């Protein structure tokens, strides 16, 4: 859920989770168009992780799951069924990927109306 996803993301460092609450052309709810930088990048993929486990009959935004912080790490268990699995492993990875990033001001609160229609194609 969004309370995990916060935390994963949190415990990976270095900025708080609410500097990508709304940024660039993907973080935040929905998104299309074409990455603006290295951070767009990772919620672009975290989106596409999403429909993944959505499509696997999940509900991402919503089930909580437990996990641990470990020297800045996150360890994802233990699972009660595969979907708690599927959503760990979604945060995880963008916690991991945006931990990577350097930041920039000028897509903090992009507009949209500048975002393409379309979108680079879900690995
Ligand atoms: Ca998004």
């Amino acid at each position: 859920g969004i309370l995990e996803l916060a935390g994963t993301v949190g415990c990976v460092g270095p900025r708080t989770p609410i500097a990508y609450m709304k940024y660039g052309c993907f973080c935040g709810l929905g998104g299309h168009g074409q990455p603006r930088d290295a951070i767009d990048w990772c919620c672009h993929g975290h989106d596409c992780c999403y429909t993944r486990a959505e499509e696997a009959g999940c509900s991402p935004k919503t089930e909580r799951y437990s996990w641990q912080c470990v020297n800045q790490s996150v360890l994802c268990g233990p699972a009660e069924n595969k979907c708690q699995e599927l959503l760990c492993k979604c945060d995880q990875e963008i916690a991991n990927c945006l931990a990577q990033t350097e930041y920039n001001l000028k897509y903090l609160f992009y507009p949209q109306f500048l975002c393409e229609p379309d979108s680079p194609k879900c690995d």
